[PDB]
C-alpha cells in the first residue's frame, strides 16, 4: 500500500482521479509554493503531462504517482499536515491582520542622509514569511528590492563564524551589548568592538571574510553565500547606494582609522579597502520574499528550507541568533529583547530581519524609521506578533495563557 | 477498554499479576519519585493494600485498578513514555558524567566576607534536576542547606511581576544589562536601577512586594510563594547569615540611601526596613533538590512540576526568564548568554539556579567562586551541559550537529 | 631721625598740633579700621589720653609719639601708602560700583531643601574686602551671619594639610577635578574622592582632623583654628542648620557608606560619627566681614592679615588655593577658572569665599544660587571684578590693556 | 645732569675712562646678550668706535654718551638692577644646578613611532631661560633644533584667540581638562573637543586660523607669527617629520573624520587639508633658546621681551596660560598643576614650553619621554625649580618659608 497511492486517494475524495488545478490548489493551501525547488521534478513531470493531454488534465493513480513519486515524502508531510504550522491558511490570515494594523502607523522618517534611501516612498510596507518547512506567505510590497544595510551584519557574521569558527572570529570582536550609553564608544575594555551587530564590529568582521583574495572575489563569495541562504531567490547590488554610502560615510572612516590605529584588524588588512568592501555589503539588495528565506535558513539551523541545502554550520547559526537577540535593534535591543524576545536585525533601509527559531523566518520592510533607527511598521508588527502567538523566546510551549500557538490544531 | 486497564497489560507483560516492586521499579525508572504529591492517593492505596494483603505481594488487575484509578492520567504519560525526557535513565547517566567532570575542577575561592559562607567546604558539589513533568534526579551534595543569596532576585522579581504586573514594576527598575563596566553605577540614565538582577534592582524590587504590612508578614508572604514554587520541599532560613549580612552590608546601605536620595522607592517606603527585608530574603535557605523544583516551575511557565499548582503568571515567568538570560551571572552575564544561552542566576553561596525552558529546572551548588562571583563547578557544568545537549536557547531542535537531544529517543 | 614724626608732620600739615579726629580720619583713609588688633595699644593710648582731657583733645610731637610709638612701623606704611593697595579709597569706590551692578541681578533660587536656607531673604547681598595688609571695606549685608556650608571645605582641608602634611592627606583624597559629568562618581580610579572640594573628599578630609579625640573636642579645634584664621572676628554655629542637614542628608549617608565599604577612611574611623562632625562643620556660621579675613589669611601665605599671627603653613595655603582654582565652584569650576582665574569656593548658603593671592581676600554672600549651585550675584560680581582689574591669575602685571591695577598709582 | 652720564659715573667707578671690555662685562652680567635687538645701535657704535679709534680702546664720557644714547633707558634698568631678576648671575648658577641634577635622570623612552624622532640621542638635555626683560641663560644642548610637536598647540590657539577672540574660538573648543583616563573621548557633551591642548582640540583650532587661504599662506601666516614671538630667533621646519607624521597618523585621521561627522569645523572646512596643515604646524622646529623666547612673550603679556614688539593680545595670552595650567601636560596636567603650578606644555620630541608669569619663559628639552609622554628630565627639572623658588602660581610673594625669591636681593 504505497505512499503515492494513499496520498492519491487522500486527495481523490473517492472520485476515481484528481483534476490538476485541484492538486495545485490543495498544494498551495499547505503553504508550499508551486515553484519550490524541492518540487521541481514533480512540476516538470506535471508540465510534461499537460503537453500530452491538453483536455484536462485529469490524473489517475499511476499518472498521479508518475508526477509525484520523486517528491512524495515532502508531499506527504505537506498534505497530511506535518509542517511546523499545520493550519497555514489560518496563520497567514493572522499575518494579514498584523500587516494591516501596522500599516496604519505612518510615523517615522525615511532615512535621507543618502539620496537613494530618501527616494523610497514612506508607504512601502511588506511582510514575507517562510517557515522552517518552506511554507511561504507574503503581503504588501514583498517584491520591491531594497538595501540590506545593517541587516547584512548577522549574515556576514554568520559567514565568518561558519568559515573560521567562533574562537577565531571573537579574537577580533566582542559578544555582548555595550550598554545603553556606550552607544558611542567604538571598543570595549579589551580593545575589540562590542559585538558584530554594531558598525565597528561589522567592519572588523568584514576584514575576517575570505582574507588573502581581492575585493571582487570577496564580494562574489559573499554573494554566492547569500544566494544559498535565500535558496536562489532575489539577491542584488545597488551601485548607487554603494557610491553614495562611500562618499557620505565619514563616521565609518572615523571607525576605520580608529580600528587601524588600535590594531583591531588581522595582520595585513588594507583598512580603506575593507571599508569599501563594507559599503558594498551594505548595498546588497534583497526583497522581503528573498530575505525571509534567509532568515528562515537561520530559523532552521543553517539549512535553507526551500532547497534542503546545508548553508551554515549550527554554531554560526546559534552565535548569530544569540547576538541578534541582544544587539540587533540598536538602542532598542534591550527593550526588544525584553518584550519581543525574538532575534531580529534592522537596517536603515527599513528592513527587520526576523527569526522565530524552529518555526519561521521573516523580513519586514517599511522605509520610515523611528528615532532609534528601526522601521516603525516593522517594530509595531513585531510587538503585535508576539502578543498574538507564543513566539516570544521565553513564552512557555505548554502554559501560554490566552495566546495562540500556530504550531497546533487544537 | 479503560486506561488503568490498558496500562495494566503494559506493566504485566504477559503475567496476570504484577509484583508490587515491579510496578514501583517501572515507576521510578520514569524519573518520578515515589513521594510525588501527584501520586499520593496511588501510593497510599499501595501501602494500605500491602497491610490488608500480606498474602501477596501481587496486584490483580482489579487490585492494580483500585490503586492507580486516582492517578491514572499521570501514570499513563509516565509509562507510555510521554514525558519531556522519555529515556530519563540515560539522561541522568549524562548528568552524572557532567557532574563528575565539573567535580575535578578544584579552583576558586569560597566567599568568606561572612563567617557563615566561609564555613562551607570547597568540596561540596551538588546538582539536582527536576523536569517540567516532575522527573527527579540528583547527584552529589544535593541535600545540604545553603542560602539562596542572589538566587532569590529572580524569585522575588517574579513575585513582584506576578502581583503587580510588568508596567508597574518597571516604573521602578529597568530591563537591560548595564555594560561590563557599569557594574558600579547604581542607576541608568532614567534614575532607575538597571535590571532586577543587580543589588540596587533587587533592593528596589524588594520594596514593591506586599507594600503596607510589616516585615514579618511580607516575609511570610514571600516564603509561602517560595513553598509553592518548590512543591513544598525545603525552604528554610539562616538567621546566622542574616545577622551577619546586615552587620556587614556597607554597600547595600550605600545603595539604599542613594536610592532614597534619588526617589527610587515607592512613596512611603521605610528604606532602612526594606534593607532588612532584603537581607532576610538573601538568607532564605534551600537544597539543590528543593531549589531545582523552583527552577522547574519557571521552566514550566509558572506551574509547579510536582503539584500541578499555578504559582506564577506566564508574564511573571517570561520576564524573570528574560532577565536571568541577560543579567543573571553578574559581569559574566554576556558571556554566559553567548556560550550557554540558558536563563541562570548565581549567588555568593555557590548556587546557580538554572532553567531549560520547556524541559527542566536545576540547581548547581559548589561554594568556591571564580573571580566574578560564580561557582567554578557550576559554570563548568553549565558549559558542558550545553556542549552535550541541544539546550542552548538558540540551538535548533531539528539540526544540531553532534549534540544530543534528550527530548527524543530513537 | 625718628620714624615717629617723620610721620606726625606727614599728618600735621605744617600746623604743629594734630587733632584726634584728623588722625582717626587719616587712619581710616588708609583702609585700616580703628579696631585693628595690631593697633590696640596705640588705640589704648588714645583711649587714655581722651580721658586725661575733655578739652580737645589734640596731639603734639611727644604725646603723639606717646600713642603711636608702639605701632609706628605699621602706621608708617599705612600713611606712607606702602600697602598692597595704596589708593584704597578709590578702590573701595570700584568695589561699590561692582557691588551695585551685581545687585540688579535678581536671578536664581534660594536653596530650600533646608528650612534655615529657605528662611534667608533673596535680597541679602554683601561683599567684604580685607587686603593682605588689613585694609578693610564692606558694602551690603556684610554682618548677617550665614552658614559656611561648602565654603568650609578649603578651610578644613588647609587645617588638614597644616597638621598632617601634603603626603599623608593625599593618601586618602585626590588633587584634581573630575570631569564635568563625573561629578556623580564618589571615587576616582584609585578609590579616593577626586579632591577635597567635593562632598566625598570633604568627608574624607573631615576624618583626618584630630584623629583619636572625639567630636566635641574636634569641633572645638576647628573652631579655635577658624578663630585664628579670622583674626577672632565672628565665627559661630547654627544648630538649626545642623539638625536639618542631618535629617535631610541621605546623599551624604550614601557617600559615607560607600566610602566605608571601599575602605577610604583612616584605620579606626567611625563613619556615622564623622558625618555628624561633617554636618557640624557645614553649620559653622561666619559673616561676610569675618569670612573675608579668613580668605585674606589664604591670600597672605597663611598669616592672618589683621593680627600678624601665622595661622597656616605655606604648604597648606598653596595646596588649598591650588584646588579652589580647579574644583571650588562645582560644575562651574572650569569656566570659573578660565574667565575669573581666582581661587574661589562657593557654598549653598550663597557664599563665595574669594581669594586674590598677594592682594586681598573676600566673601560674597547672596542666597539665590544659579542652576549649578553658585550664588548668582556672587558669580556676577566675580566676573566684573576680573573684567575691571588685572586680578586674573594669568593677567600680566606689566601689560594688561584696558584693565586697572589697584596696586599702582599712575 | 643726564642719565648717560649718571650711568657713566656708576660703571666708571672713579676713573675718567671705562675700558670697553669693562662695560661689556658689566652689561653681560645683567643677563642681557650683547646681540639683543633693543641694543643694536649701542653695539654698532661700539664696534664702529673700535675701528675709528683703535687707540685704546677707552670711552671717555663724551664717547660713552655717543654709544649708549639711543639705548639709554634699557641700559639704565639693566644697570640700576631694575630687571625682574636683579642678581641674574646668582640665579643662573641655580638654573645650572637644576640642570645638572635633572641631567642624571636617564630614564624614559625616546618617541620612536617616527624615525626622525627615534634619531635623537637620549642624552640631549637643554635648558634655556629668557626673562620678561630679555635676560638670557642657556645650559646644555640649547642650539639643537627639534620639532615643537604639541608645544605648538598653545602657540596656535593663542594665534587663533588673538585673531578671533575668546568667544568665537570657544564656540569650537572647550576650556576645561577632560577627566583623567577620559582622554579617549574626542568630544565633551556639547560635541566640542575638551580644550585646545588635546589633539581634537588642536585640530579644530587649526581649522579656525586664517580661514579662506591655502596651506601655503596659512602656514606662512603662522610662521611669521611664531617669528615675532621668538624675537626672530630660529623657527624652522622639518619636512622630514611632516611627511612621516602624515603617513603614520591614523589616530589623527580618525579624529579628523570623527570631527567632520560631528560637524565640529567651521562651515566650509576641508578637513583632510586641515589635517595636513596640522601635521605641518607640529613639524615646526625651534631650539631651546629660541622657544624660550616664545614662552617669554607669554610670560610678558604678549610682548616679545627682546624686541619690545606686541605679538599677542593680552586676552590671547591669558587664555593660553590658563589652558596650559590645567591641560598642558597630558594626563599629568592635574598633578603638574598641583605640584608645579606653572603654565607649561609638553611635546613628543621632549620639549616642555614653560612659563613663569611676569618673570620668564623657558624651554626644557630632552627626548626621552615618561609613560605619560612628558620629558623625564623636564618634569624632574620643573619640580626642582619650584621646590627652590617661590614660582608656584599659588606660592605667596611675601611669605614663602625657606623657598628663595630671585626677584629679591637683600
Ligand atoms: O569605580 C570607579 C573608578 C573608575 C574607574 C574607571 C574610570 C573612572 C572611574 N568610580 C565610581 N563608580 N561608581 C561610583 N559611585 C556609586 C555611587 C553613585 N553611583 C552612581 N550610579 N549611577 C550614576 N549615574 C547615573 O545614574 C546617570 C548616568 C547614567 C549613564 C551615563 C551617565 C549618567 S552615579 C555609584 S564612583
Ligand atoms: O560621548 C561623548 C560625550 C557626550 C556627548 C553627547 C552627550 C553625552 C555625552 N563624547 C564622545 N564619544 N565618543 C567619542 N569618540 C570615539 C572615538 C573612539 N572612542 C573610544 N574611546 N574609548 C573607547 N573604549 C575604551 O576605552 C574601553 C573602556 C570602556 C569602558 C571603561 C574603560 C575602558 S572607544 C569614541 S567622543
Amino acid at each position: 500500500p504505497s505512499l503515492e497511492d494513499l496520498l492519491f486517494y487522500t486527495i481523490a475524495e473517492g472520485q476515481e482521479k484528481i483534476p490538476v488545478h485541484k492538486f495545485i490548489t490543495a498544494l498551495k493551501s499547505t503553504g508550499l509554493r508551486t515553484s519550490d525547488p524541492r518540487l521541481k521534478e514533480c512540476m516538470d513531470m506535471l508540465r510534461l503531462t499537460l503537453q500530452t493531454t491538453s483536455d484536462g488534465v485529469m490524473l489517475d493513480k499511476d499518472l498521479f504517482k508518475k508526477c509525484v513519486q520523486s517528491n512524495i515524502v515532502l508531499l506527504t508531510q505537506a498534505f497530511r499536515r506535518k509542517f511546523v504550522i499545520p493550519d497555514f491558511m489560518s496563520f497567514t490570515s493572522h499575518i494579514d491582520e498584523l500587516y494591516e494594523s501596522a500599516k496604519k502607523q505612518s510615523g517615522g522618517k525615511v532615512a535621507d542622509y543618502i539620496p537613494q534611501l530618501a527616494k523610497f516612498s514612506p508607504d512601502l510596507w511588506g511582510v514575507s514569511v517562510c517557515t522552517v518547512d518552506g511554507q511561504r506567505h507574503s503581503t504588501g510590497d514583498t517584491k520591491v528590492p531594497f538595501c540590506l544595510q545593517s541587516c547584512v551584519k548577522p549574515l556576514k557574521y554568520a559567514i565568518a563564524v561558519n568559515d573560521l569558527g567562533t574562537e577565531y572570529v571573537h579574537r577580533y570582536v566582542g559578544k555582548e551589548p555595550s550598554g545603553l550609553r556606550f552607544n558611542k564608544l567604538f571598543l570595549n575594555e579589551d580593545d575589540k568592538p562590542h559585538n558584530p551587530m554594531v558598525n565597528a564590529g561589522a567592519i572588523v568582521v568584514t576584514s575576517l571574510i575570505k582574507q588573502g583574495v581581492n575585493n571582487a572575489e570577496k564580494f562574489d563569495y559573499v554573494m554566492q553565500f547569500l544566494n544559498k541562504m535565500a535558496g536562489n531567490e532575489y539577491v542584488g547590488f545597488s551601485n548607487a547606494t554603494f557610491q553614495s554610502e562611500r562618499e557620505s560615510g565619514d563616521r565609518n572612516f572615523a571607525i576605520g582609522y580608529y580600528l587601524k590605529e588600535k590594531k583591531c584588524f588581522p595582520e595585513g588588512t588594507d583598512m580603506v579597502g575593507i571599508l569599501d568592501f563594507y559599503f558594498q555589503l551594505c548595498s546588497i539588495e534583497v526583497t522581503c520574499e528573498s530575505a525571509s528565506v534567509m532568515a528562515a535558513t537561520l530559523a532552521n539551523g543553517g539549512f535553507c528550507p526551500i532547497t534542503g541545502e546545508r548553508v551554515l554550520s549550527p554554531e554560526a547559526v546559534r552565535n548569530t541568533l544569540s547576538l541578534m537577540h541582544s544587539c540587533g535593534m540598536y538602542d532598542f535591543s534591550g527593550q526588544f529583547a525584553f518584550h519581543v524576545g525574538l532575534p531580529a536585525k534592522s537596517g536603515v533601509a527599513g528592513g527587520i530581519l526576523l527569526v522565530v527559531p524552529n518555526v519561521m523566518g521573516m523580513m519586514c520592510w517599511s522605509p520610515p524609521l523611528d528615532k532609534m533607527g528601526n522601521s516603525v511598521k516593522g517594530i509595531h508588527f513585531c510587538h503585535d506578533l508576539v502578543s498574538l502567538c507564543n513566539f516570544h523566546n521565553y513564552d512557555n510551549l505548554r502554559h501560554f495563557a490566552k495566546k495562540l500557538d500556530p504550531r497546533r490544531e487544537g
